[PDB]
């Protein structure tokens, strides 16, 4: 058996890592190492402790892995990084693992000696795990996003503060909206007066979220006018695909909004070829067994289609699949996809589970 180790198992990506690892009775195939940060088990900090295994599991950040794998590689070290932080995404010796889509990629890397498999971004998987049969057939030319971006994404911090916000804007409003005869316009005032208030908690937002939203996520990127997040639609979709050398260009909007944990987003995809709607709905349905094709109807919809449905649950649902204005070969698409799960720790525990078997 595999020795592997494990760092920043205890925050939240780490914690939803370590239960789905219980879940598929997972250590019972490798021989786990815990380390800790923490002075107060070893320190995830002792290059030596380190150096004696054979996969390293990291869920503890980028400060953590740009200050730890140059040292720990300079050593001669012959294991594998495995990582869910974005530092390492971008580099050459690295490979962004999601295995539903790219396990040619993944397979010919192993081969040719890459020893760093890091985690994509949120969004991109979330995105190519719904519509990823598009993409193997080649009939994507470009797509054009708008994102529904959950809390957790920004942290746990973040979900806490939106959950607070959520109370201030109710409480504000309590005993009328008790009253079924009271004014709407009052309690909207009140709401309004309660989100712009100096004791209204914006600290890790920097603007309201709960009954808001905010149309920025990460830096500014000068060159383009990109976020950050973006310009990882355009990145990482082709890098996670191999297509690098022949780029497929994914870009768009980037919003947060009042959700906990799930991304959900809305596409315009530019097919190559006019091709049937049933016969799409059977391309994108058969690329994995977690995408589900929910049909353009309301009750089903409403149902299927929300984070409420998908939130802590592994399924990707996709739908209200038509045929835009602009053309036969503009199709809609709406998904919806918990961000801890295939944005986060899922693509993690399945590069562990091959290279432990």
């Amino acid at each position: 058996m595999k020795n592997v180790g494990f760092i920043g198992w205890r925050g939240m990506v780490g914690s939803v890592l370590m239960d789905r690892m219980s879940q598929e009775n997972d250590f019972e195939n490798l021989n786990p190492v815990f380390f800790t940060t923490s002075q107060a088990l070893k320190s995830a900090f002792d290059i030596e402790e380190l150096k004696k295994l054979d996969i390293i599991v990291t869920c503890q950040g980028g400060d953590y892995t740009n200050e730890v794998y140059p040292k720990l590689k300079a050593t001669g070290w012959d294991g594998y990084w495995v990582d869910a932080a974005s530092a390492l995404r971008m580099k050459d010796d690295a490979i962004i693992v999601l295995d539903p889509v790219n396990q040619h990629v993944i397979s010919e890397g192993l081969k040719k000696g890459i020893k760093t498999f890091v985690g994509g971004n949120c969004t991109v998987s979330l995105m190519l795990m719904a519509i990823g049969g598009l993409f193997e057939k080649d009939l994507v030319e470009w797509i054009s996003v708008a994102t529904y971006q959950a809390a957790s994404g920004a942290g746990a911090k973040n979900m806490r503060e939106l959950l607070s916000q959520m109370g201030l804007l109710e409480q504000a409003v309590s005993s009328e909206l008790k009253d079924p005869a009271s004014s709407i316009l009052d309690i909207e005032r009140k709401v309004t007066a309660k989100m712009r208030a100096d004791n209204f908690p914006t600290d890790n937002f920097g603007a309201a979220l709960g009954g808001s939203l905010i149309p920025w996520i990460d830096k500014l990127l000068p060159e383009t006018g990109q976020t950050k997040e973006e310009w990882r639609g355009y990145a990482e979709t082709n890098k996670i695909l191999g297509l690098s050398d022949n780029p497929i260009p994914v870009d768009g909007l980037c919003v947060r909004i009042g959700a906990l944990r799930c991304h959900s987003q809305a596409f315009t995809i530019k097919l190559k070829k006019d091709l049937p709607l049933e016969e799409i709905e059977q391309i994108i349905a058969s690329h994995n067994e977690w995408v589900k094709v929910i049909p353009n109807d309301k009750e089903i919809t409403l149902r299927e289609l929300t984070p409420a449905k998908v939130t802590g649950t592994l399924s990707v649902p996709v739908g209200r699949l038509r045929k835009l204005a602009m053309g036969p070969e503009y199709l809609a698409a709406f998904t919806v996809g918990d961000q801890l799960l295939w944005g986060a720790a899922e693509p993690v525990r399945r590069i562990l589970k091959q290279l432990v078997a």
